[PDB]
């Protein structure tokens, strides 16, 4: 079985904090995920947002396209439309990213991706906004202890994520339908630290390092990771288990530490029945940026907001929150925001 930890509600740098962030860290490095125990309070709020998924998806598919946004990339993505390594994915998402009202500052700045989620109901909205306020302090908690056991300041990661761009993709697999079973395809998250919870079908598998491996930059041009070793041993399936999330690291904490951790490969096999899941990223602020934390004299970042935003282009380039950025030219309001700052 994976490890399993349990964190503690405050961390605060002790000895034993920094033992535990050193257990995590090598859990990363061997196996490549770690279990992390639920409370009852986080396991009921994870089954309800499963429950308020299942629920959603039996509507209409005219009723799910309908809850699609202009100003923000939140909301329903129909199966077929993500691509991994050059062919098209099978679930259907529905991603909630930070919820702003048009009063917000950056919303009325038309600050690109920002803007106010298009939910199905305000039921729906409540489920999910009470699980990724669990799932947030989580986080917190874990990018502490990483910091810790790496013997960083415990701010280290902290600091990046104060009022961090944190988004959830809510999915729904479907049943094998055919001879394929490629869910999605093998590929590494682009975000900082990765928290899924699944539903009790089964289907998710994750690559731990392997001794003598290459791996690629992903948030590199001309290095990525998307279909690579999909059929070579090891993949390690993520049983389903009650009571626990599990955690892995992105690309941009492989990024941050120079490879000391690696951003886990993963791929979703379609079970003979459908499948829930929720993969939550929590992630720097949006006019943050990355750095490498161990080579000092290097120059290269990661600015998050610029990022995010190429990803979703790239990946929805005919949604009409892509279209409006092109047509107001809401890039440059990144290029603005990147300015008087000290680099
Ligand atoms: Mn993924």
């Amino acid at each position: 079985n994976l490890q399993t930890f349990e964190l503690p509600t405050e961390v605060t740098g002790c000895a034993a904090d920094i033992s535990l962030g050193r257990a995590l860290i090598q859990a990363w490095q061997k196996d490549g995920i770690f279990q992390i125990k639920t409370d009852s309070e986080q396991d009921r709020k994870t089954q309800e947002a499963m429950a308020a998924s299942k629920q959603f998806c039996k509507e209409p598919l005219t009723f799910k396209s309908s809850c699609v946004s202009d100003l923000t990339y939140s909301g329903y993505v129909a199966s077929g439309e993500e691509v991994t390594a050059g062919k098209p994915d099978f679930p259907e998402i529905f991603t909630v990213c930070k919820d702003l009202s048009v009063g917000d500052q950056r919303v009325k700045a038309g600050w690109p991706c920002h803007g106010p989620v298009p939910w199905p109901n305000n039921t729906y909205q409540k489920s999910m906004k009470t699980f990724m306020e669990e799932l947030g302090l989580a986080g917190e908690r874990l990018l502490k202890l990483t910091a810790l056991g790496f013997e960083l300041p415990i701010n280290t990661f902290t600091d990046l994520t104060r009022d961090g761009w944190h988004h959830m993709r809510v999915l729904r697999f479907p049943p094998q339908t055919s001879t394929l079973s490629r869910g999605i395809g093998a590929h590494t998250d682009y975000g900082l630290l990765v928290i899924a919870a699944q539903d009790d079908v089964g289907g998710l598998y994750i690559r731990p390092p392997v001794e003598g491996e290459k791996r690629n930059r992903n948030w590199l041009p001309g290095e990525s990771s998307a279909g690579m070793f999909e059929h070579d041993e090891p993949w390690t399936f993520v049983t389903p288990t009650p009571g626990v999330w599990t955690v892995f690291p992105g690309d941009i904490l492989q990024f941050m530490t120079g490879g000391q951790l690696l951003s886990t490969p993963h791929k979703v096999k379609l079970n003979t029945r459908e499948r829930f899941a929720c993969a939550y990223f929590h992630e720097p602020n949006f006019e943050a940026s990355a750095y490498p934390l161990f080579e000092p004299s290097a120059n290269e970042r990661i600015h998050y907001g610029e990022h995010f935003t190429n990803m979703f282009m790239r990946c929805y380039p005919d949604r009409i929150t892509t279209q409006r950025i092109n047509k107001e030219n809401r890039l440059a309001h990144l290029e603005d925001l990147k300015k008087y700052s000290d680099t």
